[PDB]
């Protein structure tokens, strides 16, 4: 997508060398913000082959709260694979944030269901926010979240939602973290008769590991396309009933995709 | 500022009306970043005048944690007196949450010192960040967190820090919170002897009041003057030990300032 190579133009052009945590080194940028407005069609990147199957997995999962790999597990979805216990476990990461924050008096925040509930009942707040940054509990997951907190708002009708990305792996997580957060911004809009708005992406440390270059160049030769668009086959009785097959999405006709080593 | 000046140009062009709570009514728009190079001078708005010292005191009555405001009274800084209780107690609010964040168990959080320690022993942390959105404490501070969370970020030894803020009136709190932010990094930087690199601002809900307009479009009229420089007197022993006396800003030569009432 056009701000996508622009990113990835930015981060060679204006980034800045490191070498790092493992030595892989990187070129990186700090605080960058890009806008996506949905009724343009789903931004999933056409300039490189991108599947969403795990991706919508990995969503439904966040939602119900659970952080036992389980789920992922019967669905052949091995994202979380390499960071699980030897009893599937990851610790209070983003489902459990999202769907249960506790709070020392006993009990727990569900921030998905205050979200709904602030969209429908009072749209103009400008605290529709949900934060996986839990301080306290930092020290019990498996990773530090990187997508750390998102805020929504609503103007004529239509659902905006940003995010703050505190690392981003441009080449390789950043095409999965938009179409993560375009998905959910289209569930929650639906589940408010709202129209989508923009998804707005913001980030902290954004780079291009180094091993990643011939890669990001190949991309960086090749036209984007026009946008797919996303579709969903029936209106779920709450943000938390969708299933895996409720979602398509058509009119995807990507370049070929790139292969490239993880860092 | 030349990018202040945009950023309310852009909201009175392209902002979109809300008449709401009480009539108080707004120009918004939804996601909105700039960034600012410390080396070109202090940030603080030339076309109006404006003073730091409430500014100076409420950031030093961050950094002691202390969310009484026994210590702003003492100094006549009236900021959060309308919020205050019996007491002067205004809750789990900024102070307490960037320097002793509840932890579930019996514990509490110094997200300032844990800052302090990875841009000294790992400055190329990608996950430096202080966060004061608290979501199991919320219900318990006076108001919620409007600047929520910030990031730092290490390049070539100088120290680069970004501000998610949730909601901006941009004409009465904007100027403060730019210079707010901007005199931490400095002082951050003063004690991990870092150079200041870049503040990064990144709005949520970035609006102007209804009842701001003769005062935007007379500032939109003025030409921005050349930024004022800080001046910090001495090297205090540690970030908890600055004293308003240290601070001076030099070469600050603003248009006359414009009164304006508070929403
Ligand atoms: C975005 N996230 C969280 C994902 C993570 C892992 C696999 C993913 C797959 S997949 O199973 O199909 N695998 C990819 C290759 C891949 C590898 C890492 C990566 O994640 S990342 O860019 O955010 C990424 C890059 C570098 C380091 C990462 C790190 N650290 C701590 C080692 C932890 C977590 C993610 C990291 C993104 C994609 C493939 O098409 O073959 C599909 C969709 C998303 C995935
Ligand atoms: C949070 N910060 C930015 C500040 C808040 C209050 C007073 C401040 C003063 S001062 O003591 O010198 N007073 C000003 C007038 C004023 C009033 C509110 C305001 O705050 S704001 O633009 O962020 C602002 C605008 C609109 C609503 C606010 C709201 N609520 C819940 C109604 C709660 C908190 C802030 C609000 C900014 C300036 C004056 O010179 O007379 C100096 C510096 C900073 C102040
Ligand atoms: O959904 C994700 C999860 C992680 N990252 C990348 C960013 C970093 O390159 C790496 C995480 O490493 P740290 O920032 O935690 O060091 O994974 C992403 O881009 N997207
Ligand atoms: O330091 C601050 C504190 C508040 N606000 C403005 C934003 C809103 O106009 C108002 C807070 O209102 P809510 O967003 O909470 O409704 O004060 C700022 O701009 N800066």
């Amino acid at each position: 997508m056009k701000q996508y190579l622009e990113l990835m133009q930015k981060v060679l052009d204006e980034g800045t060398q490191k070498n790092d945590a493992t030595g892989t080194g990187t070129l990186s940028i700090f605080g960058h913000q890009m806008r996506f407005n949905l009724q343009d069609g789903f931004p999933l990147v056409t300039t490189k082959r991108c599947h969403l199957r795990s991706i919508i997995h990995e969503l439904l999962w966040f939602l119900q709260g659970d952080t036992n790999i389980a789920y992922l597990h019967e669905n052949n979805v091995t994202i979380w694979d390499e960071w699980a216990d030897e009893n599937g476990d990851l610790g209070p990461v983003y489902g459990k944030q999202w769907r249960a924050w506790p709070t020392p008096d006993g009990a727990h925040i569900d921030q998905i269901t205050t979200v709904l509930n602030q969209l429908k009942n009072d749209p103009d707040s400008r605290r529709i926010i949900v934060s996986a940054w839990n301080v306290g509990e930092l020290d019990k997951m498996a990773l530090a979240p990187c997508h750390a907190f998102f805020q929504f708002y609503v103007a004529d009708g239509k659902l905006s939602c940003q995010l703050y990305q505190r690392s981003c792996d441009v080449f390789l997580g950043l095409p999965f973290n938009i179409a993560s957060y375009a998905l959910l911004v289209h569930m929650m809009a639906q589940q408010c008769d709202l129209e989508v708005g923009d998804f707005v992406w913001t980030g902290g440390d954004t780079h291009l590991y180094s091993n990643h270059m011939d890669q990001t160049h190949l991309q960086l030769s090749r036209e984007p396309r026009p946008l797919p668009k996303l579709i969903i086959k029936r209106k779920p009785e709450s943000i938390f009933d969708y299933r895996f097959e409720d979602f398509e999405i058509e009119g995807y006709d990507p370049h070929p995709g790139i292969k490239a080593p993880v860092a």
